[PDB]
């Protein structure tokens, strides 16, 4: 097992590395630096620097989650190190590279677990929320934030890169799952951590109506392609209804006292998002797509019902990943035997050619693509009144 290093010794150490780097190049400042060392400097710089200013305030029980922000910057780092490296060059000859892999303890016997490597960019890039007003990406860019030392652009990048991490670090986990989980999936323990923004969720009326619209669409569907069922259609979009009505169906048996109906609706829409981004990828489109596809009577049904096109990339992500916990939930077989794993028997095991896999994958990048159209709407905003 990895035992991560404390929050100190990750601080002694870096502030070692700078001054390794900076004798060696032989200048003051790291803003001397060549890049993109200077940048990759002076965004650690600021984390750090934001990290201990949080500690000083807050003044918090655990730096567990500190310790997981700065693997998660300093990883990062050596994400964009490669990305910068000439087709000749090599990591391991890097200074800074082998510098934070040995400060954060990572060798080649010595490498953190999937489920590390997950928390690190997941507190990294909920850390990065601090340069939005209130913590949130929909009131834009604070006018002074903790990375204001870097560009516009370059902030952009770091942002992207991280959210690009975290999907791929999700995407390897996924990949190692097994379908060999015995035990039995139980929807009486589902709870939210945290209770959802009604108004999120206001655009679909009630939890009946929207069940209703539903039901009204496949009908269409049917009624379209002229056949009496949803498995006369095609596998692909037979399997698609039947994971909505399988969704749909099993919210259905938890009660509204365990389950608020704001909270059933949300992880409906998120479904229909997940089925809408898999025809819009039929199509040669991006999942979230907001262009019109009149070929296509499910994802024009779809985007009516989640008011798509007027719905903005933030109200998405929490939809999907509404979506994505109660999934997980109900099919991923969790631990604390050893390691998670796919129940061998779940919600969808009687829709054929349903893949899970491919829907758990197709989630983590309309996750990511929220996020960063979060960023780079809001880079686009502090801009334009830069620039005006």
């Amino acid at each position: 097992t990895f035992v991560l290093k404390e929050f100190d010794a990750l601080k002694s150490h870096f502030n070692d590395t700078v001054k390794i780097i900076l004798q060696r190049e032989k200048k003051d400042k790291i803003e001397d630096l060549p890049n993109p060392r200077k940048e990759e400097l002076q965004f650690l710089t600021a984390v750090l620097n934001q990290l201990e200013a949080k500690i000083d305030e807050l003044k918090p029980r655990s730096l567990a989650s500190y310790v997981h922000v700065f693997y998660g910057a300093m990883l990062l780092v050596c994400k964009d190190v490669e990305n910068n490296l000439r087709v000749m060059e090599k990591k391991e000859n890097s200074l800074l590279f082998t510098r934070l892999m040995d400060g954060m303890g990572i060798s080649d016997e010595n490498i953190p677990t999937s489920e590390q490597n997950i928390m690190f960019y997941r507190g990294l890039n909920k850390f990065l929320n601090f340069i939005y007003e209130s913590n949130d990406s929909r009131k834009g860019l604070k006018k002074e934030h903790f990375l204001q030392v870097l560009s516009l652009k370059k902030i952009y990048s770091l942002a992207k890169l991280s959210y690009e991490q975290e999907e791929a670090a999700e995407n390897n986990a996924l990949a190692k799952l097994t379908a060999d989980g015995k035990t039995k999936a139980n929807a009486n323990s589902f709870h939210v951590e945290k209770p959802i923004d009604s108004s999120i969720v206001e655009q679909f009326k009630s939890w009946d109506e929207m069940k209703g619209a539903l039901h009204q669409l496949i009908l269409d569907e049917l009624s379209d392609k002229n056949v009496a069922k949803i498995s006369a259609l095609s596998q692909a979009r037979s399997a698609q209804l039947k994971f909505l009505q399988t969704m749909a169906e099993q919210l259905d048996k938890i009660p509204n006292q365990s389950l608020e109906p704001s909270e059933k609706m949300a992880i409906l829409a998120g479904a229909m998002y997940i089925v809408r981004g898999q025809i819009a990828q039929e199509y040669g489109k991006d999942p979230l797509s907001n262009d019109k596809i009149s070929a296509t009577v499910i994802h024009t049904g779809l985007s009516t019902i989640l008011h798509a096109n007027a719905d903005c990339c933030e109200d998405k992500e929490v939809l999907i990943a509404a979506a994505n916990k109660f999934i997980r939930h109900m099919v991923i077989e969790r631990p604390e035997i050893t390691k998670e794993s796919v129940r061998e028997n779940n919600m969808f095991s009687d829709i054929a050619g349903f893949q899970l896999i491919s829907v758990l994958t197709l989630i983590q990048n309309m996750i990511k693509t929220c996020r960063t159209d979060a960023i780079e709407a809001c880079v686009t905003k502090r801009k334009e009144e830069l620039e005006a």
